[PDB]
């Protein structure tokens, strides 16, 4: 059975055939259901022969580094050929070109088997908040997938592709590895393009890789970065960004203060932090304790602030001619911006600036900041009885990534007694995409028999 | 005039004291009004040159030392009301601007506060309500620039060095209709704290002054990163260094077709010369497509910025818009209809406009435009406020938003004397590098 990069790798190379793999994918998927993980796929003639005119470039020698790799796209994101629902039953825009990240991949061989599940318009962290079915963490279907980028995790962590494209502005591209034990990373603003990208909050959206391994996390984040020069949030990153790094024998990392850490009763993920801190220490790290309000009061900027007024911008005459198509959670948390005036963003900006200048405090003093990506996970039947507040909650220590422009890497940390997952997340300044990468990886490594 | 004349004014053994006590007699035996809203009373001004003094003594290290200077009324002096150009806006601040300090503790003295365009919101300086400041070279025609009266106090004078502020050109449209300098210096550069803001995310304190050289000499001084102070940032060391300039390098200039001088033709022909003039320096001009630029300029006053101004005073337009300068009022209360949506959206389009600009960027080390493309009388302006303001700002009002430094300096005059002047812009923190342009091209 195939699940991480190298298990296809190492299968091609024994000589295998990729149109199988394909065709026997597909197949499985078809034997399933389609939803809830699954809102559409590309045809398997499609897949094939893009597979196809890769093998023709293969033959003639060209380098592609993700040959015959099949994955899965959120579904905000563009494929040529397949809609782009984006969770939503009335947005039905079908795009001609891939996104500026699809195509970089399919240059690179690989094949997008289809596009996943997600809270629609990407504004949840749950999974539940679709009208195609709720995907379930894989370790225990009574629980939430996590995320947003929900059917993209799903379809990793249950074996079905070896990885797939998130988003991530509030924590979608970091909550669903956490619940699903998968690695997320999620790149620095700009080091991905946001083409063919349906927006959520444009100034902070980040497409987003989720896989099993921090080396497959990276070798698809490599092929997917780059400058595209159409996107005006696009930025220049290079080899350094990327670039795995091996970190001194000692290192500070920082970690809010114990006695005010929030995990809302979940106690086993509290020992299970606890645990990654001292394995983080064993492995050269001094731990630097730090006060997260201006964090917290950051993050609260998301949902609490203007910048739910990006939501409502990127579909506003959607919400405006059609607000019945939307997803009534979802709904209301999008129109609310309604209320908010540009006197009020300013404000918010203002506000924002100063708690990036209070957080220099803290960052002049570590090389990197750790922190559990979810403080607790809930069930189905609990989300959608308290679908804001507790969705919020998951919020707690994720929110504020984007708004201060920082890189993070979602990697697991354990499990509980009941087997469901824990994960921490490792968040650098921007551009320190493969450092923190190295040290997440490193982490997960130790003490992690080959 | 100058600094240098102090310097030596000091050095052949004149007491700072009588300098100070013959300026403010100098100014009282003429108006306070329209130049000056405020003036330091001569017995807090001597005291704080006593303390300069006795520091001196001790063998302190005091660039400035006895130098008065003008302050524009939108920042802070201690002792001083801070008014905006105001008269119902009530503020006396504890302490000195950030900037403010840093002069002072180089031994300048700020001897008043200078009038403006109430809330820095006007590139002429007739939305006050403190009489009228006026082109030094002709009474009949605007001051110039929101930064009005600190550039007169110099122009004419009583100063050598003036703070202004620029948010839309408000350091530069002042310095070319007075034949001076100003130094509009990167964004968070100067601290912002003791500074009623305009719009604060594009606000800079800027320097006004007769030369390169005094101005520079100011900004070192005024220049440095303030912690309380969330929108100041780190550069120093260089980004005021003064270079020389190679033998040959490319400079930027707008595609003949799409100037624009509103029917100036004096003004055309002059910023020919100052393009051949910097031709025969060893730039070549490399033409460019002017559109995002004035795009952008445009996003300042037709686009959500508008909110910056509202937001910082919020209160006061919402509880006594009657003390508001009538155009300044409809304009910053316009913003009480702008969305959070529309902002974003504004942002957006802004990003893509700096995208399209980078194409210019790359192919220049700095780029020539006239600071004001034609000047106007009094009469004409108040009889036409909005537009004829508008036109002032055409080539001055994407600085702060697409973040570059700027200095505005003189380019000769017109036939009926009144001066004409060019601004040389580069990206953020070639604030030295372009001031060496500016200086050599006063120059040779």
């Amino acid at each position: 059975h195939l699940t991480d990069l190298a298990s296809y790798q190492a299968a091609y190379a024994a000589g295998t055939d990729a149109a199988d793999v394909i065709s026997d994918l597909y197949a499985r998927i078809k034997e399933d259901g389609e939803n809830p993980i699954w809102i559409s796929l590309l045809p398997l003639e499609s897949a094939l022969a893009m597979l196809a005119d890769a093998q023709q470039r293969k033959d003639k020698g060209e380098a592609l580094p993700l040959f015959g790799i099949p994955f899965g796209v959120k579904d905000n994101i563009d494929v040529a050929g397949l809609p782009t629902t984006a969770g939503c039953t009335g947005f039905a825009r079908t795009p001609r070109q891939h996104a500026f990240v699809v195509q970089r991949l399919v240059d690179a061989g690989a094949i997008p088997i289809g596009k996943t599940n997600l809270d629609q318009f990407a504004t949840g962290l749950n999974g539940t908040r679709t009208p195609f079915g709720i995907p379930r963490c894989v370790f225990n279907e009574n629980y939430v997938s996590g995320g947003s980028s929900s059917g993209s995790a799903v379809a990793v962590a249950n074996g079905t592709v070896p990885f797939s494209l998130g988003t991530d502005t509030a924590g979608s591209g970091r909550i669903p590895a956490a619940f699903n034990n998968l690695v997320g990373l999620k790149p620095t603003k700009g080091l991905f393009s946001g083409s063919g990208l349906v927006p959520a909050a444009r100034s902070l959206d980040c497409i987003s890789v989720l896989a099993h391994t921090v080396d497959d996390a990276l070798a698809v984040a490599r092929v997917a970065a780059g400058y595209d020069a159409d996107d005006a949030f696009s930025r220049k990153a290079g080899a350094a960004a990327l670039t795995e790094k091996s970190w001194p024998r000692r290192f500070n990392f920082g970690v809010p203060a114990a006695e005010h850490r929030q995990f809302f009763g979940d106690a086993e993920a509290e020992a299970l932090f606890n645990k990654a801190v001292r394995k983080l220490e064993e492995m050269g790290g001094t731990c630097i304790s730090f006060d997260y309000t201006p964090f917290r009061q950051a993050a609260e900027l998301l949902y609490a602030g203007p910048w739910v007024a990006e939501r409502l911008a990127a579909i506003e005459s959607l919400a405006d001619e059609h607000p019945e198509v939307l997803h009534p959670v979802v709904r209301d948390i999008i129109l609310s911006a309604k209320r908010m005036s540009a006197v009020d963003t300013f404000n918010g900006i203002y506000r924002l600036a100063d708690l990036v200048r209070a957080a220099e405090s803290t960052w002049e003093k570590i090389d990197v900041m750790l922190l559990p990506t979810a403080p607790t996970i809930y069930t189905v039947e609990d989300m959608l009885a308290d679908p804001v507040r507790l969705n919020s909650n998951l919020g707690f220590y994720t929110n504020f990534v984007n708004l201060m422009d920082l890189s993070a890497i979602a990697v697991p940390a354990g499990f509980r007694t009941n087997g469901l997952p824990f994960g921490v997340t490792f968040i650098g300044r921007a551009f320190e995409d493969g450092a923190i990468a190295s040290l997440g990886k490193a982490f997960v490594e130790h003490d992690l028999a080959k």
